[PDB]
């Protein structure tokens, strides 16, 4: 009598929703907000990915023309990072970097100007250094000493040294040339929703650290977005508009309903779950049963939460960039990116309401605890040739130098990538170092390649064969399927 | 005593049509056919695309040369499309190249000449463009002007600027540097069957569009097939003469008649199979049956069908091209192509005469749908990882620049390659977006690898298993089968 | 009572020679006599190519200095093969390569000198051709005229053009420079086995075949190796001595024995089959026994029979080269390599005397048949894919421009080789060939990798599940086996 | 009674240390100890390595500048041997060098200095070398000559050439310019545990060796470690100071405890083993079972014992470089290396108490012979291909080489890596050889991929089945478990 009350309310509550409403009815507005969710997140991510796309291609595109304009010598991927190792050298780059600043409306092309207006030279060397190598002496006083100077961009007089720059090169820790610049670019008036104008704040740094007799040598520009005053078009006069500010308030509409629906699905779950443990416990005395504890909690719902926080406070973050017009765009795109995946996780859910689809998610996630354990193990015998690679390997090849190079060495070896190359890179300058080499890396390899995929593939072939089995033969024992039937 | 006038057409439906001889005699006029469609559509692929060949060979080394002879600086490979960043260098590559097509025929190697004639300047720029970002401030009228000039090849008067370009470099989109050259192809005089003469249309492109300091520079040639008027061979007259024609119309009468008889098989196919049903019926009141209707259908005569519409289309426009003497090969070749791969699985169907090939062949078509539903549930957890790292390491990768490319890249690395690029190819200029990296690529790589690769490979060891089952034990009951028996 | 007889026959032929001497005390000279050839053949194979080693080194080393001493503008690795697209440059490298071979006493470092003496200039150009493309005609005479000139190397006078050369650039297919030099390797004193001159007979190839603006430039030496007259160290007259040409004969020796041998065992293995068929068909009418009959059989002593034909033919083809001191070591090397390779085998026919061994071999063999015929099938959808893409995208891609391209490219795609570069290096300039790319790339590698190795691991896996299945159950019925017992 | 006692000692033996407490109470010290350990010799092997890394990179970027700074034409990675082919380049390289080194303190950046004072000048050329091959005829001494000189670094008079540098080219094998240099790394005083000053003895090498018109050059610095006499910083007396010395003591402590406790436990193991075969013997004349007997020895312990030995010697040697500042870190390096893997592994020790890690290890040990066994099947076939390869496609490929390039070659194709390269890098000049190279790899390849990784995966595969069934089923009789039960 009552029993028959519980089977309703536990298969209502196991059935698919599609199946809630071909049998009772129920109209399923979850799935339909859901969906809503998904195809508003995913289009909310492409949009927000194409302009950061544009504002990036802009910057970088720039960057690399300053690069090619004040740096002398510069090689498209010097590591972007070239070295000198004279001293004329830094002078006459000092001097090209100078002069590229004072010719910049005569010899560049873009839509380059000043801030409206200094070009400021900043040495930063010791206190007090006194070095005497071949005496195997030397005094220091660590605390930085700093110098500076600043060039008027209207002063063509000086363009045989004229400025007055002069080095030590026993004493120095940087020389930093910093200035500002303005442009706008012109593929964003075709879309008011985008700042035009941009401010690039640009360091060449000339850095003597770690004294080896190489001066490493870098560009950098940190910049800001700005929004016009105005801009006309044809007569028109526009300035920027804000549409994209009411989309994202909606997807926090959206993700906050969803939100609000999946926490009540669960507490449902949890009042029905322990209704269903005191009701099994009164009715027969018996009651030690944790699996099906479990078989009521549902964890895509609680993906669905952990996805819903991630849009909104990505949304809120956004809704601040847009708003103040920042150009710093990398928690909210982790916590977008991280909650789409989740997302189209969710899909998945929405794939396992038949029964192959069904075997195959199912195969997958009985399978992970046991990969994850292999994945423990196999772990430690990685550590160990990640140690050992490390320490003996590190000065003879150009990979090892560090542990997390060597991780991802091994890993690359795992998956068949860069082995001809690693045998080739090493020196053999030390012949015992070379042949353990060797050993390392034919054992290694064939451990990993030979014996251990094989195993995970034995591991996912014995689940299938088994859930295979299982929708042959019946689920195993539950005591709950028992009561349902 | 009907039930066996059914069962002699049945089984005449399903034995082998070298069966269909061995015991009843009928002469196999269709495997013939198709045989010769066989090797003529490949004899057919293999001539056109050799002269497809040669006749891109020669447009390829051409414009390499047109390339080193007109462009300044230009290096194999800078993406075919190198940059400048000065106005000095846009005015010098400018006067070399107009000086190199005035002393052409004094400079030059091959066998150029000119249209017989001038060499055309083309500005293109903003009507009106009046930008001032040091005040944040910009008038534009987004309507194209145009300017243009004509040198005369024979003008060596010019050759301290000479010709009147002047630039603004605020208000531009692109200088066209347009002209025409001719040119004799002498490895296709040895064959009649192609045309000589070669027409090549150059334009080089200064383009200052997304305006960054960085002036994109790119040569195109746009050619056209010639036949010459006469040309002679050692005091003997020679035109060009043509035999692929009757050649192609025999590709389009066989592949017309494997066409028609294919349609008459499958329509007796279908006939028969409405009889089987209707009597089935009629005798014994049983006939919801479904898998036995499809097996009378027989979808290899489709693939046939849909190969033979497409090499008579393809050979359809070869045979306009061959006669109006076109250049572009793009439709026809890939209708041709798959075509060709259509026929050879059609050979495919003439291996499965043979139970252990039919074993195989029938182990891949019996997997084939759970791995297409398998990639549906894989290419999801794929997609979700193409937002997420498309998004958050677009800026700072060169890879996951584009959707597109972060697929490329995703698709490579389950497949092995390129990891260690992957990894070390990241900027460490932010810190936070690099672990999440790590992650990303760990949790990638592993998943895909070393739990789901594994997955396919349970999925066809399982059918094989099965089906191996089936020809020891015997295929499952399909009341067809008892029938015949 | 003869039953017994043919039993101890039998069992004898199929017991192991060492279980042929634990029981019975035959002494295996066989298995002594092949380990002598083992490691005789291997030795051969050893000294042989570290002698060619140092000799090729020696000629590389050379051709590399005489390419960057005669050759103007060359770089490493330019395909080996650099061009050169205007007049003025052909005559400067010419001029480079005359000027660097008349001063080589003087401007290189090794032990150079001459024939004692000619520098031969030879044009080669058409006998009449007159081009007009301007006007859409032409009149050639393909047969071919040619010019020459000698420089004598002891004319410092000439070195504004000196030598008469003249070019046409509109008839021209080749210029050769050819001339010879004479050397010394000096690693080749400390072995008298080696003669220590080598002569180089060096031609620098203008190649103006296939007229597209673009000169092909290449050197090539092909050389002739001479004994000295006489050497001397510290006084002591020397001159060069063979050793290894015993060796060659015992080696023939060695194999020759075992050629004979070998014979007589499979002859005698097939009189004893003939017996056991005409004995075992007499006494009992039952003989249409065919796997009995194979297993008398043994190809193993077939591979060792080629074996030893290979290495005879490639020794006496090596003493002949040894003795008239030819440089040519292309034959010789390839029959010994491959002898060399199912000498090795035969080792695996020495550890399938222990029965674990045996199980993997047995596999192995067991597996093959059915891997070849699926090796055919998969051969087929791969020529399928191989037409396809070399049509479609040989005009758009670096690689499928050839079909063994092709074939090399798609092979290395089913083992994981190199496919961002694939995808990547293909061009966007039309849009519809390069979707095409992307369906038969995805397709092609999901379709190989994904459902098809996994069928070979089905098979493999399978059969060892079964040998294994036998080694513990039992083999299979033979009457063979039975009658042993 | 006795037999009961029997069954305690050896339960007492055969349950987890865990298990030794909860059931007996018995403190377990061994793991603590052996944790500790772990943790130490980690701890050991990570600050030894970020000094050894501090210490390479200091010399690293220390050689590179001397390179670009002695070495004219030098290019990053021209294999860090760049060659010369011109009398005048090596006289305008040698004078390269010396004019470097007496500017050194003019052009340079670092804190270089000198010995405090010469630059030698080597030659070593034969003593009697008359060398004619237009003749045909030479004669050596092959004792070797040399010379000598000293530039002084105060001499600025001499810098048209002023040095008395003549050679011969026809006798010379090399020039060696050696001279010292004294530097101080300052990322080290921040340190006071490493000695601050670093001496550099540079030696060039241009190597006329292997006469070929190639001499290659060099740049070798054997460096040697000094501590500096005193340091100041900001006023402060400051020396050296050492306490690393205690650490590796106490590990020295640590793993001498443990290899004492496990010997005891090994040898406690040994007189159990014997006491069970003579009560086993004596009590029912039952005894002949090895199994059990290596069932009592456990490898782990003796995995320990090697373990504390490596790292005891590595320790003492590391200890004796600290003291005696040397810097030739290759054999403690790998001691130590190989001591960390092997007890990671005994953390794999400590996992197997657990039934699920326990079945996964327990399938790797189980699998291990069989796959080597077969590893040496298929290395037979894979030094059967190196041989064939090494002779025949040694001198038409880049790779093969030598049969150590040859192996790696052939690895990485069985593991995917770098196929194309081979297929493309092969010379066409030879079309024989080159069929044969096809031939070659295709059969290798698919070989080698197709059916023997298959093979691997079988066997791991049907480890983890059978054991899997063990743990389902029960494991095997012994006649051990029977008494214990
Ligand atoms: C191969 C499959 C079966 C499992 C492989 C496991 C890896 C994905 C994980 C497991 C633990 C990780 C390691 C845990 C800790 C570290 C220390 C970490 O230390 C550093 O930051 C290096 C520089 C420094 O020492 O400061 C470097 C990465 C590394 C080796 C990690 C690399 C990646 C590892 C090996
Ligand atoms: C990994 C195996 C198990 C299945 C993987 C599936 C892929 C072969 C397919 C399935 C769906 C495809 C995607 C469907 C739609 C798009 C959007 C498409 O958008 C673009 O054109 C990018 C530029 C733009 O946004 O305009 C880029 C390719 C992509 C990601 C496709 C890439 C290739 C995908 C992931
Ligand atoms: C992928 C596994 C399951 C089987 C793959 C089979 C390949 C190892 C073989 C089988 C047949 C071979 C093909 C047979 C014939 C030719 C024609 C041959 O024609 C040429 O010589 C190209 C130049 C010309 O047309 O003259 C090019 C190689 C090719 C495609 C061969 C390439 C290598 C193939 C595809
Ligand atoms: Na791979
Ligand atoms: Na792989
Ligand atoms: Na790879």
């Amino acid at each position: 009598l009552l029993e028959d009350q519980m089977r309703r309310k536990l298969k209502f509550f196991f059935m698919n929703p599609c199946e809630k409403f071909w049998a009772r009815g129920r109209k399923p507005w979850k799935l339909a907000i859901q969906i809503l969710k998904i195809a508003m997140v995913t289009i909310q991510l492409v949009l927000f990915g194409l302009s950061n796309q544009m504002v990036v291609a802009f910057k970088e595109e720039n960057t690399v023309a300053f690069k090619h304009l004040f740096l002398k010598g510069y090689i498209d991927r010097m590591d972007d990072t070239y070295a000198v190792y004279t001293q004329s050298d830094v002078y006459d780059q000092i001097i090209f970097a100078v002069n590229q600043y004072l010719q910049l409306y005569q010899v560049s092309v873009g839509n380059h100007a000043y801030e409206n207006s200094a070009m400021a030279i900043c040495q930063h060397f010791y206190k007090r250094g006194n070095i005497y190598p071949g005496n195997d002496t030397f005094d220091i006083d660590p605390e930085i000493e700093t110098d500076c100077f600043f060039v008027e961009p209207d002063e063509p007089f000086h363009i045989e040294n004229k400025l007055n720059l002069t080095l030590d090169f026993h004493r120095l820790l940087t020389v930093e040339l910093q200035f500002k610049l303005k442009a706008i670019n012109l593929q964003t008036v075709r879309h008011q929703e985008l700042p035009d104008c941009y401010d690039f704040t640009l360091t060449i740094t000339f850095d003597n650290k770690a004294h080896s007799g190489r001066i490493k040598i870098s560009l950098d520009n940190d910049i800001s977005i700005r929004e016009c005053k105005d801009w006309h078009v044809s007569g028109s006069i526009q300035k920027n508009t804000h549409n994209m500010m009411i989309f994202d308030a909606f997807v926090i509409l959206t993700c906050l309903v969803s939100l609000i629906l999946c926490i009540r699905s669960v507490i449902s779950g949890l009042q029905l779950q322990q209704e269903f443990v005191n009701f099994f416990l009164l009715h027969y005395k018996k009651d030690v049963s944790v699996s099906d504890q479990m078989e009521f909690v549902n964890g895509w719902y609680i993906m669905i939460i952990i996805s819903d926080i991630l849009t909104i406070i990505g949304s809120i973050l956004k809704m601040e960039i847009q708003a103040k017009s920042l150009t710093s765009y990398d928690v909210c795109s982790i916590l977008l990116g991280t909650s789409t995946m989740l997302v189209w996780l969710g899909v998945i859910r929405y794939l396992g309401f038949f029964a192959k689809y069904n075997l195959l998610i199912l195969t997958l996630q009985a399978a992970l605890p046991n990969v994850i354990r292999f994945c423990c193990c196999a772990a430690m015998i990685y550590l160990g040739y990640c140690f050992c690679g490390w320490i003996v390997l590190g000065p003879y090849h150009n990979k090892f130098r560090s542990l997390n190079m060597v991780s991802e060495c091994l890993f690359s070896l795992i998956n068949g990538d860069d082995m001809f190359a690693t045998f080739a890179k090493m020196q053999q300058k030390s012949y015992l170092v070379w042949l353990f080499s060797r050993i390392y890396l034919y054992s290694f390899i064939s451990l990993f390649i030979y014996m251990i995929l094989s195993l995970f593939i034995a591991l996912i072939t014995d689940t299938y064969e088994t859930i295979k089995h299982y929708q042959q033969d019946g689920f195993p024992e539950t005591e709950l399927r028992t009561f349902i039937s």
